């Protein structure tokens, strides 16, 4: 029963305290879904346009090392930051119109059906959990369940990978101070450095010294990259 | 179970009108053990004053006594926060840093509940809440209400967009090709020259193509555009 497979799956997962047994776990999962291999991608929303992304799966290595050779995560459908309409997406060819070469390459290799999964923590930090096979393809009546049966793996995973404090999770850790924030809302907004300093009655001798500090607490040579990183971060 | 969830799926696709689905819901939290529910959507812009739909069948006594004492501002329920799994239950630790919302919440009624966020990737961040009085939340329902809950603010989201209800709908900005890129290396601190030179193209060029976003934002300067455009996933 699912929940039966939930409440034993929770328990064995809160009982883990390593982070090379969780992908164990995760592993008898995948195949008892009914699938082969699985992939785990952890895509941070910074830098913009070289985000760090970590990758981790059990593909054949073969393939492993054909996908690292050619790039294809920069051109790949199923990582891509966007708008899946249940979070959720089953592989099909009009999925990679815009990259036959990474389908044609996948198929190839054994890869002929699955699906992939995306949660977004409201930390920016978005995941990506797939899972493939290369026989049987993917049936209508075991497609919801599988949509609702891989929802709650990448939530688990996420969470018993963040409580295991994992270093692909952890994001570089900014401390913005309740005044140093509001000043960046206003900046973030559109606001001068002068506009800003008539509401909060300050002076303008000071909200350019919070903003040399807040950019020094995100590395930015301005206060476009600090504004748009916390924004990007959820820090404001 | 499953059986249920499947059933749940057929009574949304089917309703055509919007007061509709809110009237299957009121009829699921029901069934779930709950009196009162209430639906947030809260837009990730403008940072100082970020647009907040609120709708729920709360007591009406309790709906004016919430927005007259502005409680929307230091609800903890409602917060742009990571919650451990999407998901908090109501508790006097919960409301600490807001004390009278929490006493006027437990006088009138509002004693027991828990409250389940879902962030869609377009900025918009939907809240669940459902709320009863005399059955305290016991452990062993817990979890079962967790799952039941995540099912049912991600199906209210989906049927709500598929409806087009001007909750959550934001302000389209069709970005272009190139203009994603420059706005991209903006956004990672480089200027309008440095841009010019890792793309090959004149400052004047590069300096055109802001002062067009800063035209789709309707923004003063470029920090702006890469600051809305970051909290829309645009960039
Ligand atoms: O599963 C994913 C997610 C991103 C790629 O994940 C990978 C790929 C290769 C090695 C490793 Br490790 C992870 N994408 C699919 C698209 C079709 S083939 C493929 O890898
Ligand atoms: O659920 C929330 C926040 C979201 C709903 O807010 C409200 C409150 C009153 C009328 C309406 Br409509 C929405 N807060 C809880 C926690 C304390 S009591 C309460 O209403």
């Amino acid at each position: 029963g699912f929940l039966d497979w939930w409440e034993d799956l929770r328990s064995e997962m809160q009982s883990i305290t390593d982070s090379q047994e969780v992908f164990a776990v995760l592993e008898k999962e995948v195949r008892r879904l009914g699938f082969d291999y699985y992939a785990y991608c952890v895509r941070h929303p910074i830098p913009f346009t070289r985000p760090r992304i970590f990758m981790f799966g059990n593909y054949p290595p073969a393939w492993q090392e054909h996908y690292q050779a050619q790039n294809y995560f920069a051109i790949d459908p199923t990582i891509r930051h966007c708008l899946r309409s249940g979070n959720h997406i089953v592989w099909s060819d009009d999925l990679f119109a815009d990259a036959q070469e990474l389908w044609d390459d996948a198929r190839d290799y054994g890869l002929r059906h699955g699906a992939t999964h995306s949660c977004m923590a409201p930390n920016g930090v978005m995941g990506f959990l797939s899972v493939a096979r290369s026989s049987p393809a993917i049936s209508p009546h075991e497609r919801e369940e599988l949509r609702l049966r891989m929802r709650c793996l990448i939530e688990l995973l996420h969470q018993t990978l963040t409580e295991l404090n994992h270093p692909s999770l952890q994001s570089n850790p900014v401390c913005l101070s309740h005044r140093e924030r509001e000043i960046l809302q206003w900046t973030a907004d559109g606001k001068s450095s002068g506009e800003i300093a008539i509401i909060l009655s300050i002076s303008e001798s000071t909200v350019n010294f919070h903003h040399k500090n807040i950019q020094k607490k995100f590395d930015a040579p301005n206060k476009t990259l600090a504004a748009a990183y916390a924004a990007a971060l959820g820090l404001i």
